[PDB]
Parts: structure tokens; sequence; C-alpha cells
């Protein structure tokens, strides 16, 4: 049974790991990586790797990515030991800073060289943080892309679009965590359950292995048009840099009660096929969960973007 690990690198990444632990999560081992030893000490994670102690003496990297990179390379062996056993690694980090921008691509490379299916979920900085930080974040993104199997980018500017003028920052940040947390739970649930039309970790590898950009989403709905509405919500990408448009591979799992109809599955599949605007290699699954009365859950992982 496949082991999933979530690895937070730098301040943003360790904040995401803490908020996900607070939210509550099972069958996933969390690893916190940072140069900042003060922040690590406040990590709710079980495994904690302080990187670059020699180099930073427990301080953060400031805004210099080469420090993050060297810190990660210095601590390769400890990174390897914490990863060991992972079939899948999710690497989360905020791009722009000195630790994440530099260290996260190295953590990704290590995870992948060890044989883990390696997914990145990273932020780009807010426009208000200024051009040099945006440009620094962009070099990190490109480095992440070269190091991972699949990459999901969340531009922090998109948080301003969905939030209104009084939404607390911390509630806004929680919206960005949903991306990673629902992707991890969707895959976790696929592994755990033998569905009526079953998808497993081999199907995750087919869609995600050596692919570049990705979209991961979950949609939930009920009543009339539940299938169309849940599929639409699975692929709606307000926070994402990569939309469904141009996807050539899709993993799509539908979960419902005993009322789940064949017609509904087709409708959901067509919503996704049509929104991609490509001939999509669909890998389809269905799970009957009799606990569900009138809800259906549509899970989408999309890759193969040119
Ligand atoms: N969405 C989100 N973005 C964050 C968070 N913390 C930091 N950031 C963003 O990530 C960037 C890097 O900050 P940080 O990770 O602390 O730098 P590092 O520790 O040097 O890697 C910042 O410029 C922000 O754009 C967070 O909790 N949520
Ligand atoms: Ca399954």
């Amino acid at each position: 049974m496949a082991t999933l690990k979530v690895i937070g690198v730098g301040g943003g990444g360790n904040n995401a790991v803490n908020r996900m632990i607070d939210h509550g999560m099972n069958n996933v081992e969390f690893i916190a990586i940072n140069t900042d030893g003060q922040a690590l000490n406040l990590s709710k994670a079980e495994s904690k790797i302080q990187i670059g102690e020699k180099l930073t003496r427990g301080l953060g990297a400031g805004a210099n990515p080469e420090i993050g990179k060297k810190a990660a390379e210095e601590s390769r062996e400890q990174i390897e030991d914490a990863i060991q056993g992972a079939d899948m690694v999710f690497v989360t980090s905020g791009m722009g800073g000195g630790t994440g921008t530099g260290a996260a691509p190295v953590v990704a490379k290590i995870a992948k060289e060890m044989g883990a299916l390696t997914v990145g979920v990273v932020t780009r900085p807010f426009s208000f943080e200024g051009r040099k930080r945006q440009t620094q974040a962009a070099a990190g993104v490109e480095a992440m892309k070269a190091a991972v199997d699949t990459l999901i980018v969340i531009p922090n500017d998109r948080l301003l679009d969905i939030v209104d003028k009084s939404t607390p920052m911390m509630e806004a940040f929680k919206e960005a965590d949903n991306v990673l947390r629902q992707g991890v739970q969707g895959i976790s649930d696929l592994i755990a359950v033998s569905g009526e039309v079953n998808l497993d970790f081999a199907d995750v590898k087919t869609i995600m292995s050596n692919q570049g950009s990705a979209l991961m989403g979950i949609g939930v709905s009920s009543g009339e048009n539940r299938a169309v509405e849940a599929a639409k919500k699975a692929i709606s990408s307000p926070l994402l840099e990569t939309s469904i448009v141009g996807a050539q591979g899709v993993l799509m799992n539908i979960t419902g009660g005993e009322s789940l109809s064949l017609f509904e599955a087709q409708e959901a599949a067509d919503i996704v096929q049509d929104a991609a605007d490509e001939d999509v290699n669909m890998i389809f699954g269905t799970v009957i969960n009799p606990e569900l009365q009138d809800e259906i859950v549509v899970t989408v992982i999309a890759t193969g973007f040119d």
C-alpha cells in the first residue's frame, strides 16, 4: 500500500504543513524542512530537518536562493533518510525567498532520484512584493519543474481575486492549502478503496509521471445536475496558474451512492473532455459509497499540457 509524504520547505511550506496537521490528516507522514530553526521548533510535524546549520547557524536564508540550495545539498543524506519508503512525495514551498526557492527543487530531485512520484505545489509571490522577488520566484518555479514529475503553481495574486476586503489573511492562506490537501486526500482515497471501476497508484503514476504542469481538483454536489456541477467544480481553477484547457491526460474518479447512474458518469466525463479542448486520454473510475445519499464527488487530475 502506497506511502504518501507531504514535505514543507521554507516558511510558506512549513506553514502549509502546520495548517494541514491542524485541519487533520491521516495516512500521510509530514516532513518539515527549513533553515530557520526557530520556525522548525514550532512545526507540528513529526519529522523535522534543519538544513544548512553550518551555513546559516539556525537563521533563515534571507532572500538568497543559493543559500537554500547549498543548505539542501549539505543535508542531502538527512533528506534521503526522512523520504525513504515514500511511494509519493508532495513538495510544498513558497517561491521568492532564500530557503524555498533554492532548497525545494533539491528536495524534489532527491525524492525523484529515490524513486518517489514527486509532485510540487508552490506559490508565486504577490505583485506587491515587487519585481525582483517575482523574478527570483520564477527561476525557482523553472527549477521545480525540471525536478518534479508534476507541478502545480498557485500565484498568490489569485488569493486577492477570491477574497474580499475584510477576509483575514490566515483564512485566505487556508484557501490556498485546499489545493494541496484535496489533491493528497483524493489520491489517498483512491489507494485505499477498491472501486467498482478501480483506479490505483499505477493509474496515478500513468497520469503524473514525468509530465510538467498539472491540475488537481475535487468537486462535490447534489440534486439535479449534480454530475455536471461537481465536474465543473473539480476543474474550476480560480487559484491555479494551469487551467484545464490543453490537458491531454486526465484521471477522473466519480464517487456516489447506489443512485450513481451511467448517464451521470458520461455527463461528468464530457464536461471534462469538452473543457480540455483536446482529445483527452481519460482514465476513468467509479466508486459506490452507500454512505452517500444524494452527493457525488468528482476527482480530477489533469496533465499532458503542451
Ligand atoms: N500562500 C502563502 N504564501 C506564503 C506563505 N508564506 C510565505 N508565502 C509566500 O512565499 C514567499 C516565500 O516566503 P518564505 O517561504 O517564508 O521564504 P523562505 O523561508 O526563504 O523560503 C513569500 O514571498 C510569500 O509570497 C503562506 O503561508 N501562504
Ligand atoms: Ca482505488
